[PDB]
């Protein structure tokens, strides 16, 4: 517009507007519908963006790191040009809720734990533990008087996480909205947390401040040409980027069809913003969409299940020349969708196997396959 000077170490300092629960009373997850205020900061973004979002960890994982320590939480300790008690240098810029191979075996090592020790250099035992094992964990299952400066010395610097942004400015002015899946599970009877999740979750209230910057993504967009189709693929959090899509095209009044495949375990729990796509179905700005709900009956159904099955006319679709978006998880979902839509092009469009890992290549390059997945 005329500048912007926001950016991941230099955040904007924003107000927490909304925070909404958008899964059900006896869903198995925690989902958060978040809206926070750009002010009069000329913030801007495009659909497909994500918003970058600074937090701080729990002060009570704070105190309860530091007991098992055999340390007071005063202590001072230098961070990156600054000396601060430890208590708040554990809180601003360390990651406390992350742990990883490398820690685990530094703690192990530093502390000579008996019961950690038979893991050191094993590989992946030590990845096992660490993926199963929160470091406030695994201290508590193995603890040891260490001081301050050996602990912030284990420890990884505090970064900020991304969340697709599902609104657009088109449509939401001077406003971010976020759709975030708080990470919650218990280990051995205690209860934890994600970092950032549970931040914007549960520790500030409302309009209480945020720290927030946007990444742009130039490589996940909307179809310039309102009358291109677009077939979009999100289930869980992956959904978010297609709720800014929808309020794009329908801010624009784009006459082009739009398809939405979503995914989740509960219809009844989980169908995240569905009032939301019902209107847009309703309005006839969304033309299909297909629902893969997971727990609703004995067999597992999931997107790339709907994918197969929606085949013909996906493939229909695909020859007027649609973009076809993939967001979400990556580990898993991603390449069954890939799959999917691998057997699909061979099919139904003219298969042979070889031809059609050509096909979905040429589609990438022409901006017709695109993904965002984590
Ligand atoms: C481009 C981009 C888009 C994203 N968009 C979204 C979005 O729209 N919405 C969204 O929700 N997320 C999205 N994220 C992911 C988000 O960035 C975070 O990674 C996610 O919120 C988790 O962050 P956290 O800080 O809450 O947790 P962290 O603290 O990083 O949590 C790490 C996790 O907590 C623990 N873990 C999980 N469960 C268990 C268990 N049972 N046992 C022990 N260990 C466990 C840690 O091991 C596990 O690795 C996006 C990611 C990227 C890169």
């Amino acid at each position: 517009i005329h500048t912007s000077p926001y950016s991941k170490d230099a955040p904007l300092v924003a107000s927490l507007s909304v925070n909404q629960k958008i899964t059900g009373r006896n869903s198995e997850k925690d989902v958060r519908h978040i809206e926070i205020d750009l002010g009069d900061s000329g913030l801007r973004y495009q659909p497909g963006d994500a918003l970058g979002v600074w937090y701080q960890n729990d002060p009570a994982l704070v105190k309860e790191l530091v007991e098992l320590l055999w340390l007071k939480g005063d202590e001072p300790v230098t961070v990156e040009g600054k000396t601060l008690p430890l208590n708040e240098a554990l809180q601003w810029h360390f990651e406390l809720t992350v742990n990883t191979a490398n820690i685990v075996e530094n703690y192990a090592t530093l502390t000579r734990s008996e019961t950690l020790l038979p893991l050191v250099g094993d590989k992946a035992k030590l990845q096992h533990y660490a993926a199963t094992t929160p470091i406030v964990d695994m201290v508590r299952f193995s603890p040891a008087q260490l001081d301050a400066e050996a602990l912030i010395n284990l420890l990884r610097p505090l970064t900020p996480r991304l969340y697709s942004i599902a609104s657009s400015q088109a449509e939401v002015e001077n406003e971010v909205h976020v759709t975030v899946g708080v990470v919650r599970y218990d280990v051995e009877g205690r209860a934890r947390a994600g970092g950032a999740s549970s931040f914007l979750a549960d520790r500030v209230e409302e309009e209480g401040e945020v720290r927030v910057f946007i990444e742009h993504n130039d490589n996940f967009r909307l179809p310039a040409n309102p009358e291109t189709p677009v077939i979009m693929i999100g289930p869980g959090t992956g959904i978010a980027p297609f709720r800014a899509f929808m309020q794009q095209r329908a801010a624009d009044e784009a006459p082009g069809k739009n398809w939405l495949f979503f995914g989740n375990p509960h219809f009844t729990e989980d169908f995240l913003y569905q009032v939301e796509w019902q209107r847009y179905v309703k309005e006839g700005v969304l033309t299909r969409i297909d629902l893969a709900w997971s727990r609703d009956q004995k067999e597992k159904v999931y997107v790339q299940d709907k994918l197969r099955e929606q085949g013909a006319e996906l493939w229909r679709w695909i020859n007027d020349g649609a973009h076809i978006y993939v967001c979400g998880d990556a580990n898993r979902m991603a390449k069954d969708v890939e799959q999917a839509l691998l057997e699909v092009i061979a099919e139904f469009g003219g298969m042979d196997t070889e031809a059609a890992d050509e096909f979905l290549s040429e589609l990438r390059v022409e901006r017709r396959y695109q993904r965002d997945v984590y």
